[PDB]
């Protein structure tokens, strides 16, 4: 609808989860992410959690009757109609992209983040996360500003060095059929760079989106 | 009583799960253990387990009233008390020792795994984890055995480099406790070694314990 709707993808470890972060904060969206509601029902440890998570750790893609609807629900929430959603790891397959399309759901943009495989092995190695605020961290890039937050940092069960060649495997192979989808307004945006170079772009990005909606709106 | 009962306890990393495993399958004991009780509580998403994980987060030692008597109602089961029972990670503190005195229970030996600091670093960041199993391994030493199980191999968040020197300071600070209470029955066994070299020792001296008890079992 009018207000603004992002999608954003990329291989693991590019910088989804950080980038949405500042994408939120500034622009104030309802931030949705089928990683983050997988693990959820794993801390919660409902039936769906102890399933789901099989598939996490052999690197699988979890099944759509888990996720399609998982998602479905958060999008009928008031805050993702009223301000504008911003979705985070989703679609991955034909079916989840198809799934929209049929309840008429398209967004604005799709941003892909574009990142060479040789990169990402050290950036996932050293990525740690503070759990009382959610914030990510890198023990290089992007280090914990020096606080007791140090001593709180953890690590998800799935960063194993060695996961990730597997990982890399189901990410590529499904994104040949995405592209495919109606969703060639597809817009490239390179990873190798400093976490600030990457967001001015995205920012610019969704700000001239902002104009090209509101001089409809001002039809005069 | 007279079936066997063991106590283990060591600085972290040190090979106290790893152990447990060939005590467990050859003597057939009950193996109890801090640790993972508390990690299961976590992992069903209680309000127990939500508030123990904090203080797991930081290294510190999780609060007595969740501790203690989750251990009593371990060693209320039947096979604990007909086939055995194998501590591991428990005492910690002077209270928790204290606790299980006032109810008589006291072990045959106390096996400490005295390894030096300058090692444990190195073993904690390569251990993995199969869920599917429980059986303890590591990327150098003692690696999986080529099967899928390499696949799904997970890890424990926190298992964190730095960290460790965290979790020493807790440590340490007080065993100097726990050696003075009526513990005095500590067999110290060297850690630097092999893990079948480790086991002979432990083996061995549980061995003759058996023949202790049976002799006077067989007063003739
Ligand atoms: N739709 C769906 N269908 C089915 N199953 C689904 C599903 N969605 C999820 N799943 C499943 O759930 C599992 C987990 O998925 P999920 O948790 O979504 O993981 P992922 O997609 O593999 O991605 P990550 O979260 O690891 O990476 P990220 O790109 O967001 O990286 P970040 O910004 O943190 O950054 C990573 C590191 O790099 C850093 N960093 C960021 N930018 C830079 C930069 N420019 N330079 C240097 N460091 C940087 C960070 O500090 C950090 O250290 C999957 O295995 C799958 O099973
Ligand atoms: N009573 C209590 N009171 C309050 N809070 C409590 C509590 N009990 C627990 N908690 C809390 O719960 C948290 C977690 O405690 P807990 O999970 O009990 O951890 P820990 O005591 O720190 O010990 P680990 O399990 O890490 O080590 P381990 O010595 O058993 O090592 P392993 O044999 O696997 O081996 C480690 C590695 O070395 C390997 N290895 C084994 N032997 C050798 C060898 N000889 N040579 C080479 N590699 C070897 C393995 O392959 C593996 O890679 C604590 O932080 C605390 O908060």
């Amino acid at each position: 609808a009018d207000p603004l709707k992002v999608m954003i993808s990329g291989a693991p470890a590019s910088g989804k989860g950080t980038q949405c972060e500042l994408i939120k904060t500034k622009y104030q969206l309802a931030h949705i992410s089928a990683g983050d509601l997988l693990r959820a029902e794993i801390a919660a440890g409902s039936e769906n959690g102890k399933r789901a998570k099989e598939f996490m750790e052999k690197g699988q893609l979890v099944p759509d009757e888990i996720v399609v609807n998982m998602v479905k629900e958060r999008l009928r929430q008031p805050d993702a109609q009223e301000n504008g959603w911003l979705l985070d790891g989703y679609p991955r397959s034909y079916s989840q992209a198809m799934a929209l399309e049929t309840l008429e759901i398209r967004p604005d943009t799709f941003i892909l983040l574009d990142v060479p495989d040789e990169l990402l092995v050290e950036r996932v190695v050293g990525r740690r996360l503070d759990p009382v605020t959610g914030k990510i961290y890198h023990l290089k890039y992007s280090p914990p500003e020096n606080e007791e937050i140090a001593s709180r940092l953890t690590q998800r069960f799935d960063d194993t060095e060695e996961k990730v060649k597997l990982r890399l495997e189901t990410y590529y192979q499904n994104i040949e059929s995405l592209l495919s989808t109606y969703e060639n307004i597809i817009v490239k945006v390179q990873g190798d760079a400093t976490v600030d170079a990457v967001f001015a772009k995205i920012d610019e990005l969704l700000g001239s989106i902002l104009e090209k909606k509101n001089e409809m709106v001002s039809s005069t």
